[PDB]
């Protein structure tokens, strides 16, 4: 750090000092991933596009993106052809799912899938999901300190997602053992083991069903020979993984996120036990003002392109904030407090454009059952520990908390 006096008086004097220090891509620090928000406010102040820089952890590297911030500059980018998620600009399942299509080809996937993701299509599966989710309040802890996320957020997609596939009775714990270790890195082997047994398993699921036809999703999924064309053998797994990853953590942190807040706007927590019909705008609500992706996936620039005054060059990368754009001034009014009552629609939390959340009708539901289930039991809830000593969990896209400690009182 002692580095020559001469040196840094020629480069302090040279004035070039400043537009160097300019060109630094900044650095996202942990502050960043506790509290983004104030970043993201603090740069959408002077612009739209910023070279931002991830710590090592995009493996490994410090990787300078554009990270965009106005709600209609993200709006426009989610919707444009030009910023692509094949970042291309022997294949496993995991790499040839459709989030990472281009529109030539993603067309044909989201359409097939689209036919069994309807709303009320969605709604068979709620009183399998109404009676899954009261298993486990009664199954909740005794004592004052409980971690809601643990015992009730964590194990609720495992048994939702188990539901959407539609896995055997008697191959279900199986299953949700191997999803266990796959959201979890307790060894490199054991999700090693899992990821494998599960993506074979749900091979021979889809050859199970193939001709055994069943009431489940992945079923009418199979049975969606809808162009005279269907999904492949290898497109069937590589959708029901997408599925699963897709939609674990964001569940998750949709349902700690929300209860978080009400926890300390309690006067709103009331107001939702007292009506129920306000909970479809509660979990629109919840999603908007701490929206469980900070950012949506990976973009590259197809062509050369503008955003927000601040030309794009082809080939560079692209991080579309979508809690700024949730949280901006301009699209919302008074962003950062959470009011169930707002008008609904605006909001980017399940993204936008072609790549929109497939299963946004299941999240949607899945949170008002999960709140009002939590809403209809125990409702002398309180937060266990100022939010002050809580945490935020480091993490590329996903904004989720290391626990929930809450007081049953
Ligand atoms: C619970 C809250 C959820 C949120 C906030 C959320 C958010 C998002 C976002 C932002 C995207 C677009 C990302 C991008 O375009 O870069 C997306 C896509 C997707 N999500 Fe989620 N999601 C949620 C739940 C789920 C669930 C429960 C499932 C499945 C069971 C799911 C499956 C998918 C799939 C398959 C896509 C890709 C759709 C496509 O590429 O056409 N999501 N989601």
């Amino acid at each position: 750090y002692d580095i020559p006096t001469t040196e840094n008086l020629y480069f302090q004097g040279s004035e070039f000092v400043p537009m160097l220090q300019d060109s630094v891509p900044l650095e996202l620090d942990d502050a960043f991933m506790q509290d983004p928000h104030s970043v993201y406010a603090r740069l959408n102040a002077e612009g739209s596009a910023h070279r931002v820089m991830m710590p090592p952890g995009p493996v490994c590297g410090g990787l300078p993106v554009w990270l965009i911030t106005g709600y209609e500059e993200v709006r426009s980018a989610l919707a444009d052809p030009r910023l692509s998620t094949d970042l291309n600009r022997f294949s496993s399942a995991l790499a040839t799912h459709m989030l990472h299509s281009d529109p030539p080809d993603h067309t044909r996937l989201r359409k097939l899938v689209n036919k069994a993701f309807t709303s009320r299509a969605i709604e068979k599966l709620r009183p399998e999901i109404e009676q899954i989710t009261g298993e486990l309040l009664a199954a909740l802890p005794d004592e004052d300190p409980v971690d809601l996320l643990d015992a009730f957020a964590f194990p609720l997609p495992i048994r939702v997602i188990c539901l959407l596939l539609g896995v055997p009775l008697e191959e279900q714990e199986n299953f949700k053992s191997w999803s266990k270790a796959l959201v979890s890195g307790d060894s490199p082997a054991a999700t090693a083991a899992a990821s494998t047994a599960m993506i074979e398993y749900l091979g021979d699921l889809i050859e199970r069903k193939r001709r055994t036809p069943t009431d489940d999703v992945l079923a009418a999924l199979v049975s969606a020979r809808d162009v005279d064309d269907r999904l492949t053998e290898t497109e069937l797994v590589s959708m029901a993984f997408l599925l699963f990853i897709g939609g674990h953590e964001t569940t998750v942190n949709t349902l700690g996120n929300g209860t978080l807040h009400l926890m300390r706007n309690l006067d709103q927590w009331e107001a939702l036990r007292q009506d129920r019909s306000l909970l479809p705008g509660a979990v629109e609500e919840f999603l908007r003002l701490e929206s469980p992706l900070k950012h949506a996936t990976f973009r590259c620039a197809t062509e050369d392109l503008r955003i927000g005054d601040t030309a794009i060059p082809a080939g560079d990368f692209v991080l579309l904030a979508l809690a700024s754009a949730n949280r901006d001034p301009e699209r919302f009014g008074d962003p950062h407090t959470l009011d169930v009552r707002r008008p609904t629609g605006g909001h980017v939390a399940f993204g936008h454009g072609i790549h929109y959340c497939l299963g946004a009708p299941l999240a949607r539901m899945e949170a008002q059952v999960a709140f009002g289930v939590l809403l209809d039991t125990f409702p002398a809830m309180r937060l266990a520990v100022d939010p002050e000593d809580m945490r935020w969990r480091t993490s590329t896209l996903i904004r989720g908390l290391h626990s929930l400690p809450v007081r049953l009182n």
